[PDB]
């Protein structure tokens, strides 16, 4: 399929700029695009800029850090007006505590034998209020203290393991109703990666749609054929719309593509069109 609704840029954690990310997707020439970056909006504009001049249809999308029980997910909207006053000042909530946590697990690592890592994080990082995992991982990885990025996370930067350092994200509710008030659909992300079973996962839905939630990740870069295919049923059952993305970050860590989908799946796509900002004006 040449749909992706799910991808990052430099705003946050991609490699990528959001003119350069779009370019690079548009190789493949996609019929759709979204970039979703992590807790922020700020490369919205360039990125539908870039879309647009490259004849591709686009929408303003995010991916908003939850705190759910135990688990961190993350909700993508899609649709969204990033403009919304109440979206704005809850991205801006969450953003907070990025640099101190960011300065702690650099500290945390130091203790543990790794000295430098906030330092080397933050040459990777465009936007310090932004300073993720994901930096401290290239760093680790290209400083030559960690082989790849699934070894650093393996090591490193989770539950029980040095550089992790414990934070609380936004509710659920909060997540969704910011997207669902800016005009846009909210979506479960690559539901693979979340330490759960389909007990779990339904309740993590149902939790979901009582805030309003209409959406789940069904094709992902991070999911296998079978993560696929019972997220196609979790999502038929509960009557989700079906999403699809790349989940790209940086090359090899591909945007523009993404597996097609079950045949059972209602593409949320469909039901976003009048989101959509086309490339022709009059059109708009």
């Amino acid at each position: 399929a040449n749909i992706d609704l799910h991808f990052h840029s430099r705003t946050s954690d991609g490699a990528l700029t959001p003119t350069e990310v779009i370019d690079r997707a548009a190789a493949r020439a996609p019929a759709l695009l979204a970039l979703t970056d992590h807790d922020c909006t700020g490369g919205l504009a360039e990125a539908a800029a870039a879309a647009a001049r490259r004849g591709i249809p686009f929408l303003n999308g995010v991916e908003v850090s939850v705190s759910w029980g135990r688990h961190t997910v993350h909700i993508v909207g899609l649709g969204i007006d990033p403009a919304e006053p109440a979206l704005a000042a809850g991205l801006k909530s969450i953003r907070e505590g990025r640099l101190e946590r960011a300065r702690q697990m650099g500290a945390s690592l130091e203790a543990a034998g790794i000295a430098g890592c906030f330092d080397g994080a933050m040459r990777w990082c465009d936007n310090p209020e932004m300073i993720s995992r994901t930096h401290f991982a290239r760093h680790l990885v290209d400083s030559g203290a960690v082989k790849d990025m699934r070894t650093v996370f393996r090591k490193y930067l989770t539950p029980g393991k040095p550089g992790y350092v414990s934070h609380q994200w936004a509710s659920l509710e909060d997540a969704v109703g910011w997207i669902v008030g800016a005009g846009g659909m909210a979506v479960i992300a690559h539901p693979g990666r979340y330490d759960m079973g389909r007990t779990l996962i339904e309740r993590l839905i149902l939790d979901f749609q009582a805030a309003g939630g209409q959406g789940i990740e069904v094709a992902s870069g991070s999911h296998s054929l079978d993560d696929m295919h019972k997220f196609a049923l979790h999502a038929d059952r509960h009557g989700l719309y079906a999403s699809s993305g790349s989940d790209f970050h940086a090359p090899g860590e591909d945007v523009g593509h993404t597996e097609d989908l079950p045949p059972i799946c209602r593409p949320i796509w469909r039901e976003l069109e009048a989101r959509i900002l086309r490339p022709a004006d009059a059109e708009n």
